[PDB]
Order: structure tokens, then C-alpha cells, then sequence
């Protein structure tokens, strides 16, 4: 579970969150193969409620109907298109897997889903799948409101209601049946691994017995014996019983404390620098490396969701989220998560996006594709931070130094940085108040490079800064403080 799948030499995942399937199957091919992306995350793709009060929210798709492959994102035919298209470029697809829970207790019964099956949530009724009364954790929560009231206690975690989402009965071998019915229809398909939500609200031992009916991924594509991928949504900033380590067992598990530190760090609050970024991963106080699943945001806390938090880094605060996304992705620790986004109307009020709720771009509900401008950014409201060349250069930084050692590390005691992967590739910070102008030693061969940051390798020229690396290994760095982006990458592969 703990192997990410991917082809030889690709080292991220990015999350198209909310994409659509066949605008997916052609980014693939365009962009995520030749630009080397590991693979990507795609949103739940079962059945869920089609809530239209708010107009069509994100959330929706957290809230399963069946688990038949039909949502806003296309039909099974065309999820089905994507993950064999993608396949075949080895660019690999994991999903957003929505298993601890149904939809809303408090939904209306109908057939206002997005592949129009009947449900009905006061009768426990799911007959698409089908689950029963039977199926729930009804008889077993032991809170007066039926919900999650404390986190300070483990049991009614895993046994209530999360914000009153039906709570699946997870100990019962037809209910684990059924999970990986839809789990072993969407791994023959061609998916590589899985994101599994909600993790905490799960115990770990019920997570393993739905893993253990799993099928070795799909021969055409993956060598014999492979296992999916498996990382777990847990929040643990501390302080409660339950712990990220609990679900080690069964694969990797997100790291929440990475991004929260990390925007804390890039911002210079809470009197941090960018000096104590040497001791980066175990040393700063997360789990271990080979557990990891790293990012900077991702779509619950980039919207104040989650466990929020409001040192959270995202595109709309453009310049220092490039800076935390190029550190991840240059620093060891951790298996990395690049996030794509879409713009939507945020509007504060007590301190508080009002519009959080807000789907993606749409009109009257359905999902708008992704148009690529002629500058290969994006158009249609989507974000596409996965195409901004700073980040697309970084996760190539990443592949190409993969499994080189963290070294040649300089600080100034403040906030100008400095670091090698072996002899492969480095990288400079300046977030001082002041210019960043020195001499380092680089580890790097002699030779003229490319700063991948401002431009590109094209050729036999460069289209931004040149970086030129001495017989000793020296090379001169001068980065303003009011630089627009203010880090500078070379790389094995940047050389000219
Ligand atoms: C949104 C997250 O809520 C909970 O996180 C707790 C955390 O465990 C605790 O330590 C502390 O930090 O408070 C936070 C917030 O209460 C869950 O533990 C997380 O798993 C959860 N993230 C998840 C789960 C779901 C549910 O499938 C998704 O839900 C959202 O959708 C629901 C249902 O439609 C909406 O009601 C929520 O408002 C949405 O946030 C999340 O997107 C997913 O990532
Ligand atoms: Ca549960
Ligand atoms: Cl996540």
C-alpha cells in the first residue's frame, strides 16, 4: 500500500479537483505525460446528492447516493476513457475514496442524485446499492444528537454522525463487501491507488478488512503482485486520542501539520524564519517521511474548511504559495500533492468566506470545461496552478533529484536559504527585507544553467536568468527582496 504506483522517475500527484473526466483524459496526454506528473486525484467519482440549495456546493460529492460511476465529472464511459487514456502515457489516476459514510441524515428522499437512483435517508433506505437501516451506526452512537460532539473521545468518532453524514456500519462483512465491490470495479478499471476520506472516523482495523478483499491492480498496466496505493485523510495537529500513526498499517497518511507550518514559516509569523527550515520533517516534528503525504493546501483548507487555519498558503496569495509549493517540492521529506484549483466569489463576513460553498465553474450545474489559452494558462475560472511554470518546473526538479541527499544547506539566521539535492540540483530563498547577494557552493558540476523558475531550457539557450557554476562548484545568486518571485532553481537537466 505504501508504493505510489507511478512510472519510473515520477515523483507527484496533483489533485484536478472537481475536473471534469475527458478534460482529465486529454490533460494527460498534453500536458501531465510529457511535463512529468506522477498521476492525479480525481474527486469521488460515485453517485452523490445533487444539492441544490446551495446552487450546486463541492461538497455534494461528499455525500454518496451508490456507487455507481455517474457524476458531474461525466458517466462511467467516460471515467472508464480517462483512466485507460491516462494509463497508456503512464500518468496514473487515484481516487477520492467516500466510504465511512452516506449523505445527510436530513436530505429529502427522492431521486435528486446525479445519476437520478432513488434514496431515502430517513429510512436508511439505499436500494442502488443497496444498504439498509441494518447498514448504519444508528443502534451504536451513543451521543444525544445522533453527531460527532467531541473530538477528546475516540468512540463516538468512528461511531456517530460527522456533521450528521449517515455513518456506515464499517464492522459488518456486507457492508466492507459492498465498499469493496466499488472499490474492485474502479482498481480492474485501471485506478492506482486511493485517497480514503474521512480516515479518522474509521478504525483502522475496519480500513484493513475492506483492503484485504482488494484485487493486485490491473495486469495490462502494472506488474504482478502490485497493491494499490492507499493515503489516509487524518487530521492530527495533536492533542486528541487518535493518532496519524494508528493507520500506518494500511498506507500512507496525509500530514496536515506540513502546510500549517510551512504558510506559518513562508509568512514570518509567530516570530518564524526561514533559518530553521534545516531541520525540516521528523526534526520539525511530523511523522516519518516514508508515511507521509505532503502538501501546501488542499481543497478543504485552501477554503477555510477542515481544520482551516488561516497561515494556510493557497493561489490567492500567489507569490509566497510559489515559494512554499518550489520548498516542498525541492526539501526530501514526504510523498508531495501539487493541488489544482477554481476561482469562486469569496466574500467574508465575521471573519468567515460566506461563499466556501461555491461548486465549480458552471452553467446552471454543469461543470464547465477546461479551455487552455494560448500562454498555456487556463481559462473558464479554473486556476490550473499545476500549469504555472514555476510549479510545473519544480515537480521536474523533483524528479530529477530524486533520491539525492538534502546538503550543501546555508541560512544568513533570518530568512535567506539555501540547499542541494546530491549533485543534481539546488535551489535559493530570499524572504528577507533586503537583497540576497552571495557566492555558494552549489554541489553542482561546472556549467551554465537555467534558473527554472523565471524561464526554460530551449534550444540550447535559456529564456530567464542563467546561473553559472564554477570548476569548484561556486555559483553567484543575487535575488532582490522585491522580487516577484524570489527563489531561484537549477538542476541536472537545466544545464546547458
Ligand atoms: C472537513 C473535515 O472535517 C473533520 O475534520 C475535523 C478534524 O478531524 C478535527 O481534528 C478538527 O480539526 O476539526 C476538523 C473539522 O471539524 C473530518 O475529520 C475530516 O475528515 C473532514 N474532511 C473530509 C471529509 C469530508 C466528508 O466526506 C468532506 O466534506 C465536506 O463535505 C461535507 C459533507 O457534504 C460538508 O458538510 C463539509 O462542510 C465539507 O467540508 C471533506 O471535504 C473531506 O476532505
Ligand atoms: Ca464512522
Ligand atoms: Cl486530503
Amino acid at each position: 500500500q505504501y508504493s505510489s504506483n507511478t512510472q519510473q522517475g515520477r515523483t507527484s500527484i496533483v489533485h484536478l479537483f472537481e475536473w471534469r473526466w475527458v478534460d482529465i483524459a486529454l490533460e494527460c496526454e498534453r500536458y501531465l505525460a510529457p511535463k512529468g506528473f506522477g498521476g492525479v486525484q480525481v474527486s469521488p467519482p460515485n453517485e452523490n446528492v445533487a444539492i441544490h440549495n446551495p446552487f450546486r456546493p463541492w461538497w455534494e460529492r461528499y455525500q454518496p447516493v451508490s456507487y455507481k460511476l455517474c457524476t458531474r465529472s461525466g458517466n462511467e464511459d467516460e471515467f472508464r476513457n480517462m483512466v485507460t487514456r491516462c494509463n497508456n502515457v503512464g500518468v496514473r489516476i487515484y481516487v477520492d475514496a467516500v466510504i465511512n459514510h452516506m449523505c445527510g441524515n436530513a436530505v429529502s428522499a427522492g431521486t435528486s442524485s446525479t445519476c437520478g437512483s432513488y434514496f431515502n435517508p430517513g429510512s436508511r433506505d439505499f436500494p442502488a446499492v443497496p444498504y439498509s437501516g441494518a447498514d448504519f451506526n444508528d443502534g451504536k452512537c451513543k451521543t444525544g444528537s445522533g453527531d460527532i460532539e467531541n473530538y477528546n473521545d475516540a468512540t463516538q468518532v468512528r461511531d456517530c454522525r460527522l456533521s450528521g453524514l449517515l455513518d456506515l456500519a464499517l464492522g459488518k462483512d456486507y457492508v466492507r463487501s459492498k465498499i469493496a465491490e466499488y472499490m474492485n470495479h474502479l482498481i480492474d478499471i485501471g485506478v492506482a491507488g486511493f485517497r480514503i476520506d474521512a480516515s479518522k472516523h474509521m478504525a483502522p482495523g475496519d480500513i484493513k478488512a475492506i483492503l484485504d478483499k482488494l484485487h493486485n491492480l490491473n495486469s495490462n498496466w502494472f506488474p504482478e503482485g502490485s497493491k494499490p496505493f492507499i493515503y489516509q485523510e487524518v487530521i492530527d495537529l495533536g492533542g486528541e486520542p487518535i493518532k496519524s500513526s494508528d493507520y500506518f498499517g494500511n498506507g500512507r497518511v496525509t500530514e496536515f501539520k506540513y502546510g500549517a507550518k510551512l504558510g506559518t514559516v513562508i509568512r514570518k509569523w509567530n516570530g518564524e524564519k526561514m533559518s530553521a527550515l534545516k531541520n525540516w520533517g521528523e526534526g520539525a516534528g511530523f511523522m516519518p517521511s516514508d508515511r507521509a503525504l505532503v502538501f501546501v493546501d488542499n481543497h478543504d483548507n485552501q477554503r477555510g474548511h477542515g481544520a482551516g487555519g488561516a497561515s494556510i498558503l493557497t493561489f490567492a496569495d500567489a507569490r509566497l504559495y510559489k515559494m512554499a509549493v518550489g520548498f516542498m517540492l525541492a526539501h526530501p521529506y514526504g510523498f508531495t500533492r501539487v493541488m489544482s484549483s477554481y476561482r469562486w466569489p469569496r466574500y467574508f463576513e465575521n471573519g468567515k468566506d460566506v461563499n466556501d460553498w461555491v461548486g465549480p465553474p458552471n452553467d446552471n450545474g454543469v461543470t464547465k470545461e477546461v479551455t487552455i489559452n494560448p500562454d498555456t494558462t487556463c481559462g473558464n475560472d479554473w486556476v490550473c496552478e499545476h500549469r504555472a511554470r514555476q510549479i510545473r518546473n519544480m515537480v521536474n526538479f523533483r524528479n530529477v533529484v530524486d533520491g539525492q541527499p538534502f546538503t550543501n544547506w546555508y541560512d544568513n539566521g533570518s530568512n535567506q536559504v539555501a540547499f542541494g539535492r546530491g549533485n543534481r540540483g539546488f535551489i535559493v530563498f530570499n524572504n528577507d527585507d533586503w537583497t540576497f547577494s552571495l557566492t555558494l557552493q552549489t554541489g553542482l558540476p561546472a556549467g551554465t544553467y537555467c534558473d527554472v523558475i523565471s524561464g526554460d531550457k530551449i534550444n540550447g539557450n535559456c529564456t530567464g536568468i542563467k546561473i553559472y557554476v564554477s570548476d569548484d562548484g561556486k555559483a553567484h545568486f543575487s535575488i532582490s527582496n522585491s522580487a516577484e518571485d524570489p527563489f531561484i532553481a537549477i538542476h541536472a537537466e537545466s544545464k546547458l
